[PDB]
């Protein structure tokens, strides 16, 4: 009854992943991606780390 | 001898002003005019009154 028989994998033996039902997930990222908005300054002469 | 006698203004009497002689006069402008020379910096997004 100690054995390691083999099982052997074919083309059906393979289910998808069952993914978790619940709410919606949420997002947990430090800064905003893609709803992220920028006010923007063309700043030409001052070139170089400046003060933000 | 009390008299406004009319001396006639021809087109010979006018003689060119005398310009009194010396060393040459000097610049006493506050600041210089055409020898002035200027660090410039392209300032767009900031308009209107800074700080000098």
């Amino acid at each position: 009854e100690v054995n390691a028989r083999i099982e052997p994998f074919l083309r059906t033996t393979p289910r998808p992943l069952r993914l978790p039902d619940g709410p919606p997930c949420s997002q947990r990222s430090k800064f905003l991606l893609m709803d992220a908005l920028k006010l923007s300054i063309e700043d030409p002469s001052h070139e170089g780390e400046g003060i933000p």
